[PDB]
């Protein structure tokens, strides 16, 4: 119910046209996807009204495209919001002049709340004249004219959340449609931890996903999914269940993929730079290429999906035997239902080798509202999780879906159910 994804195609802008879209995968929004610039986290923007049309090569989703040469000045911080019974879940990312005089080394950088921070943009026009690193609109650092280093850094030793933030860089005499952009997310906990008082243990995400401090679960990059991001997932897709595909013969090759906050943005698994246009070089594999293969026994290594074990072994190195992984599968699951008013117990069943927990079950509802189980058991090899609904209602009818994720990947599968009153 909240797996929205935002492809930045290009954060760096020059004469061909730019584009962001917004995707809602696997759930229709029940609240207008928002799209638009993001004043908060960057001061002194531009306010022209922006055009944000459907893009109907992805069920649910919406765009803004600047008609090519007319990209003006579009330089800022941006952001598309989706709200889900109260809650909003935002996407963030920046575009910036590709003409700059600098740039930003890395789009968005996440850190813990202990991490010395090491912020960096990379000299690219050689100008005889002071140096500048803003943040939103104050100042923070600066170089002297004939000091101004290959590499311009800013240094914040033990980041907080306050630290977080876009930061700008340029030569003195610039303004802001011409800096280069960064932004910084700082983790409200340090490494590991997760909770309203980091006083828990959070899943370990291999593959470079990240921890989601108010709920310890993965955030994966694009291209893995399930609750530890190990299962490398078709070739060219996305999405936390990756049903979702990048269009083009490329694969995702010029896709720049943002998801919600505590992981910022990067390239599909198997590409790396600013516009993630270049592929990897031998030995490295995930998003931004920052994954080092490490095959036990010389195993191929993929840039998209990593080590390609031989027959019995499984594993990010191949280091693994006994019973391999089956992905999650709903089974027995109708189109339909039809049923009256009243007491309702759905039931989802699904199979898989690690055979999904009772708290790995979950049925969502068309207004995005998350069921766990009210009772579980398992069979020689499929759970069955059964959920209790108070008093279904007429209204409440629509597609609802089941849902399934454990190590071996992440799975849903989407039910019409259609609720009248008995005369
Ligand atoms: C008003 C202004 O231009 N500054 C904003 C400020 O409102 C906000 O507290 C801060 C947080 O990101 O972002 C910017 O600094
Ligand atoms: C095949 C299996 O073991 N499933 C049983 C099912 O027979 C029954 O409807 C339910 C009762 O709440 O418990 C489990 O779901
Ligand atoms: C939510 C959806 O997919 N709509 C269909 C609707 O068109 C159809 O009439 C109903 C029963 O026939 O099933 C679903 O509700
Ligand atoms: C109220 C209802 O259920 N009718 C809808 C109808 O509007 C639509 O043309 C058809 C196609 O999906 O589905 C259902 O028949
Ligand atoms: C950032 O710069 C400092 C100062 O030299 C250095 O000690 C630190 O290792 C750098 N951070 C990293 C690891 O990139």
């Amino acid at each position: 119910a909240m797996d929205l994804i935002l492809i930045n195609s290009l954060p760096l802008v020059s004469d061909a046209e730019t584009s962001l879209t917004c995707i809602a995968s696997g759930w229709r929004p029940h609240e207008p996807i928002t799209i638009g610039r993001d004043f908060e986290a960057l001061m002194n923007q531009h306010q022209d009204p922006l055009e944000v049309t459907q893009d109907v090569t992805r069920e649910w989703a919406k765009k803004v495209v600047w008609k090519r040469e007319k990209a003006s000045k579009i330089n800022g911080a941006y952001f598309c919001e989706g709200r889900v019974r109260g809650e909003a879940i935002r996407i963030r990312t920046m575009k910036m002049r590709q003409q700059a005089s600098f740039l930003p080394a890395t789009l968005t950088m996440t850190v813990d709340k202990g991490d010395n921070v090491n912020i960096s943009f990379k000299k690219v026009l050689i100008k005889e004249e002071d140096a500048v690193i803003y943040k939103n609109g104050s100042f923070i650092h600066s170089v002297p004219r004939h000091e101004v280093p290959d590499i311009l850094e800013v240094h914040l030793p033990h980041a907080q959340p306050q630290d977080a933030g876009v930061y700008s860089a340029r030569y003195i005499g610039g303004n802001l449609f011409t800096s280069a952009f960064t932004r910084l997310i700082v983790r409200r906990c340090e490494a590991q931890k997760w909770g309203p008082e980091c006083n828990h243990l959070c899943t370990a995400c291999m593959n470079n996903g990240v921890c989601h401090e108010d709920t310890g679960e993965c955030i994966c990059p694009p291209g893995f999914m399930g609750r530890t991001c190990e299962k490398a997932c078709e070739l060219h897709t996305f999405g936390r269940t990756c049903k979702e595909r990048c269009s083009g013969q490329e694969g995702c090759k010029s896709y720049v993929f943002c998801l919600p906050d505590p992981y910022g943005c990067s390239c599909a698994t198997g590409w790396k730079g600013l516009q993630c246009n270049e592929a990897c070089h031998p030995g490295f594999y995930g998003p931004d290429c920052k994954l080092r293969c490490s095959c036990n026994n010389g195993e191929m290594c993929d840039r998209f999906q990593g080590c390609l074990c031989s027959p019995g072994w499984q594993g990010l190195q191949c280091e693994r035997e006994g019973i391999p992984r089956m992905t999650p599968k709903i089974v027995d699951l109708p189109d339909h239902i039809e049923v009256n008013s009243g007491k309702f117990n759905p039931i989802c069943k699904a199979s898989g080798w690690p055979l999904p927990t009772n708290e790995e079950m979950t049925l969502v509802k068309p207004d995005g509202t998350v069921l766990h189980p009210k009772d579980f058991n398992h069979t020689d090899h499929f759970s069955v999780a059964i959920f209790t609904i108070h008093r279904i209602l007429p209204p409440d009818s629509g597609v609802w879906v089941c849902s399934v994720n454990t190590v071996a990947g992440m799975v849903e599968k989407p039910f019409n159910i259609s609720v009248k009153v008995l005369p």
